[PDB]
Formats: structure tokens, C-alpha cells, sequence
């Protein structure tokens, strides 16, 4: 209702990697101003992009900053890494949890939700909660408890969705969220034999909920930041057992795919989301579009190798177009 789909993309590229110069790759990404990047001579703008050696603070500053202050301010928001695999999403959601120059957005948000706590409290009574969850096969799985499998979305007294039986965990300092991060990062590889195709093929989700009570005024206020990285966008090149010499059978995932419709209906301006195709879009379904902003970085290689993966990743961010 405030302007209706509050959507930025920003696209980063990350430094050639020492496989991509191994294998001979080129560099073919060209850039032209602060927000646009020509692939294969055709141009593609969007709200910024960032070349390979822009830092974490720019990437926070730019991409998340404002959004925290709105969660601060009462709203609701969302935040996601788009990309293929190796492309840059976890560095850029997570980085280095405890580098103050290589953490990634999630670390600095977590930091200025604090510290600006820190420089209120005068008559302000605030309460931090944290959930963490995975997405893998459009089924939904609790980080701070293993135990809770195939957990499933409901909608409460007022409309607002939860995952029905969530861990939600208070915090009270920067260093319980993080080891609260890196619990969830531990239980992730419990009945998971490859931790690499496991994480390339799920989203991971951390949610931060930040309630406050001025004990003068009265005022309450609750905001819900959700921090999404996302699975790989690459389905092409599945590996293993199939049809061996004759395979092209995958699709795209289906929350990328519900999160692509999503975003679409919203730039368009319509009137109907399809937030019901997927259990990740149902429950983000109050921090995304609406009176919510929304940041989607989409990470590429800039490899001649990913050229048409990189194409993928402009087209899937160009959805939401801006004005
Ligand atoms: N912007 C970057 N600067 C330096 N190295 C990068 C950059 N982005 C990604 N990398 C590195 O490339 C590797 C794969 O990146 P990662 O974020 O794990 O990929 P994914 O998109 O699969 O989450 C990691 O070592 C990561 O730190
Ligand atoms: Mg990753």
C-alpha cells in the first residue's frame, strides 16, 4: 500500500575465481555507470551493481541499511541472495560471522539492531527473537531443532503466517544471535550426507523479530526481518543417476519459481500474489511486496563459462521492474 512491490535489485559480481582463470575463463561483464552491466552486448540496469571488489559495508550500506531502519521503525521487510551456485550468496548474506571486515549483511544488521538499541534505552523496552529454517524440497525444517521435520505454514487470528511449531529463540546481544547462526549451521549437516550438493540445493532462512514498548507513550511496534539465501538458480547440469547418455530432465526450483511469479504480479501491480505457490512465499507473505521493502541481491560469476547462467540471474532480477 505504500508504493506497491518497495523492490530493489542490486546485482554483484564477485572476482574471477582461481578455478575460472585454472580453466582459462574471461572476464566478460562490462560496466557502464552505477547500475548497469552489459553481457554479450546487451545492457541490463538495475537499482546498482557492484564490481568484483566492492566491500561487505557497501553491499550493507546499500542493499540493507534503510530496510533495518524501517524494522527498527516498525515495518516489515525481506532480504535475498539470488544466484547460481558459487556465485557469491553466502558471502554476501553471511561472509565472515565474525571478521568486523569480511562479515556479511546479516552480521552488520545484527550489529546496527543493537547498537541502536543501545543508544535508546531510555524509556523504550525492546525484545529480539530469532527462528531459523530450511526450505529443502518445499519442505521446512527447523535449524535450532533437528527434531522438527516437515514443519508446516499457518495463518493466525490475524492473518499474519508462522511456521506452525518453529523454534523462536530471545537473544539479547549480537553474540547470541551469531552463535545462534552458527548452531543452525551445525544441526544443518545432521542426516545430510553431502553438506555441498545440500546447501547448493536449499534456501536457508533467518528471521529477526524486533518488538518494542515505549513505557511512556505506550506505542508498541514489531517488525519482521527475514534474511533469505536461496538455493543455487542453476538447474542445469545435475549429475548422477538418469538416463546417461540422454538427460535435460530438471526444473526450477519451486520457490524460486513461486518467488519469481510473486515478483512479477508485483511490478505489475496486480492486485492478486500468488504467495500460495510455494510454503517460502506463503510465509513471507506479510514482509514481501505490499507496505514491505524488499532487496534482492543477485550474486553472478563473471565468467565467460556462466555466461547463460548469468543471463538467467539478470532476466530473473529484471522482473521487478523499477521506475
Ligand atoms: N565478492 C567476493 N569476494 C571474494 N570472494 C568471493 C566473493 N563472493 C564469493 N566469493 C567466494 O567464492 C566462494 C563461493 O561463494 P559463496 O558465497 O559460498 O557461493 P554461493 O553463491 O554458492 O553461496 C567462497 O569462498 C566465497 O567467499
Ligand atoms: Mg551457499
Amino acid at each position: 500500500d505504500l508504493a506497491e512491490c518497495n523492490i530493489k535489485v542490486m546485482c554483484r559480481f564477485r572476482p574471477l575465481n582461481e578455478s575460472e582463470v585454472n580453466r582459462g575463463d574471461k572476464y566478460i561483464a562490462k560496466f557502464q555507470g552505477e547500475d548497469t552491466v552489459v553481457i554479450a552486448s546487451k545492457p541490463y540496469a538495475f537499482d546498482r551493481v557492484f564490481q568484483s571488489s566492492t566491500s561487505q559495508e557497501q553491499v550493507y550500506n546499500d542493499c540493507a541499511k534503510k530496510i533495518v531502519k524501517d524494522v527498527l521503525e516498525g515495518y516489515n521487510g525481506t532480504i535475498f541472495a539470488y544466484g547460481q551456485t558459487s556465485s557469491g550468496k553466502t558471502h554476501t548474506m553471511e561472509g565472515k560471522l565474525h571478521d568486523p571486515e569480511g562479515m556479511g549483511i546479516i552480521p552488520r544488521i545484527v550489529q546496527d539492531i543493537f547498537n541502536y538499541i543501545y543508544s535508546m534505552d531510555e524509556n523504550l523496552e525492546f525484545h529480539i527473537k530469532v527462528s531459523y529454517f530450511e526450505i529443502y524440497l518445499d519442505k521446512i525444517r527447523d535449524l535450532l531443532d533437528v527434531s522438527k521435520t516437515n514443519l508446516s505454514v499457518h495463518e493466525d487470528k490475524n492473518r499474519v503466517p508462522y511456521v506452525k511449531g518453529c523454534t523462536e529463540r530471545f537473544v539479547c546481544s549480537p553474540d547470541e544471535v551469531m552463535d545462534t547462526i552458527d548452531e543452525g549451521k551445525s544441526n544443518r549437516h545432521v542426516a545430510v550426507t553431502n553438506m555441498n550438493e545440500h546447501s547448493s540445493r536449499s534456501h536457508s532462512i533467518f528471521l529477526i523479530n524486533v518488538k518494542q514498548e515505549n513505557t511512556q507513550t505506550e506505542q508498541k511496534l514489531s517488525g519482521k526481518l527475514y534474511l533469505v539465501d536461496l538455493a543455487g538458480s542453476e538447474k542445469v547440469s545435475k549429475t548422477g543417476a538418469e538416463g546417461a547418455v540422454l538427460d535435460e530432465a530438471k526444473n526450477i526450483n519451486k520457490s524460486l519459481s513461486a518467488l519469481g511469479n510473486v515478483i512479477s504480479a508485483l511490478a505489475e501491480g496486480s492486485t492478486y500474489v500468488p504467495y500460495r505457490d510455494s510454503k517460502m512465499t506463503r510465509i513471507l507473505q506479510d514482509s514481501l511486496g505490499g507496505n514491505c521493502r524488499t532487496t534482492i541481491v543477485i550474486c553472478c560469476s563473471p565468467s565467460s563459462y556462466n555466461e547463460s547462467e548469468t543471463k538467467s540471474t539478470l532476466l530473473f532480477g529484471q522482473r521487478a521492474k523499477t521506475i
